């Protein structure tokens, strides 16, 4: 069994929606960022990537590579993982945790889990998201921008 | 084993003293909150319940529902240990860690151990706490407030 | 297994180089601190030590004990270290991930993995290294230090 961390900031931008563990969830701002910006998804990336000893995100998918411009972080989460199982590894279970002021994350929760577990090929059980506000304070609690962690575990 | 995380953030309010970990301790300002406002067992109460895949802790104690006012962060702590229990999980190991510039925590962390060990019904050796500043900078940096992480492992 | 959490905040002072992960990094400032103020090995000595249950990096070496002052952060990982295997621990794998708008850490994180490796008796690839920024936004954002958050699970 292997552990594993990873953490993503996104700064609002431009008009709504934003696309939140793969879900479209209506806002006044949007997120900026060089793909659709799932700051749930990259965070969940490299905790998954963190666990297999691959790096990160950006090591494998460049900001600067015009490829993953406007790129669907699903599709960076299943090939992620592709590797990863590649390397050997199979899923042990994933937790995430938005950190954002606005907008209500937990309506979105569900179909969030339904993707991520669709994504990741396992149960909804394997799969974990929450969420949190910084009570005003921060960037996130100015409404900056929303902010993202994540851990799982890989077998 | 399954692995759990949790993060929370609670604003300086009011007169002191604030609860940490269950422990009341003295301080100039006091933190704002429905509950009690016990950062450590929030971020705590997370970590266990993501790792059972239960959700977090709002989902099962709203902030609407005045039965959850001026709560005891431990009382919220322990029905979420039971409804984990119930799930089939029993505890692995708990890691905390306070993030704040004040008070000092560390005189407090014994007690903290004690009530956390005994509300998870474990040995004091399978709950850790810990505590950091953010040395000056941000909100905790700025003592707006204090912010608490952890992670959970449970088998 | 045991699972631990460590996280840590250092603020930018003086000239460079910084040092992250035991590398010499160069950059305009340097980091302020007690020790070499290594951000990221302070995080993962919390993260073991948390998950060995032996508290924390400041309980062990205190900052008032002048005996630390400029301290190899290394040199602090290996004692916390030697201390964890003497309470029967061994090491499972650990994970960071250093949040810093600048420099930039991505060329220097293979060396930094080398010296963890070494430092914690293990292969390269029971360690994993990472970075991210938080987008301009925060403390790191603006360019006022540097953060690091680390996972570890120990056997
Ligand atoms: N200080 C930093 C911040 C980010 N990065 C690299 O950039 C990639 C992601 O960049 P973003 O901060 O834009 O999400 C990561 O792979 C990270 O290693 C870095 O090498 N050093
Ligand atoms: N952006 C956010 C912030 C909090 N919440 C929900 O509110 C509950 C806790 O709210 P607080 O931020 O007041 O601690 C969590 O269950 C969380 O899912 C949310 O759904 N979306
Ligand atoms: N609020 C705080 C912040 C730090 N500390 C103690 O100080 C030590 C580390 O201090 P620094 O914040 O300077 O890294 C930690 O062991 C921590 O327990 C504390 O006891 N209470
Ligand atoms: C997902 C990638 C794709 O280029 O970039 P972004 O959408 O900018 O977001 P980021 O979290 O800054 O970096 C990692 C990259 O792999
Ligand atoms: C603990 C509960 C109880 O209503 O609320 P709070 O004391 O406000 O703090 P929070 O961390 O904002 O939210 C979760 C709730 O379950
Ligand atoms: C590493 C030690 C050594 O005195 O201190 P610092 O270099 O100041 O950094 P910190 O992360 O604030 O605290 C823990 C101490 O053990
Ligand atoms: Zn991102
Ligand atoms: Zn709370
Ligand atoms: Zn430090």
């Amino acid at each position: 069994m292997r552990i594993g961390h990873g953490f993503d900031v996104h700064a609002f931008g431009g008009e709504g929606p934003i696309i939140i563990g793969g879900v479209r969830i209506p806002y006044e701002k949007g997120l900026l960022a060089h793909s659709d910006g799932d700051v749930a998804l990259h965070a969940l990336t490299d905790a998954l990537l963190g666990a297999a000893a691959l790096g990160d995100i950006g090591k494998l998918f460049p900001d600067t590579d015009p490829a993953f411009k406007g790129a669907d972080s699903r599709e960076l989460l299943r090939e992620a993982w592709r590797r990863i199982q590649a390397k050997g590894y199979t899923l042990g279970n994933v937790d995430v945790t938005i950190i954002a002021q606005a907008p209500k994350m937990l309506p979105h929760i569900p179909q969030m889990r339904v993707f991520i577990a669709e994504d990741l090929g396992c149960h909804m059980d394997d799969v974990n998201v929450k969420a949190t506000t910084t009570e005003k304070l921060g960037f996130t609690g100015r409404g900056e921008g929303i902010a993202c962690e994540a851990v799982a575990l890989l077998i």
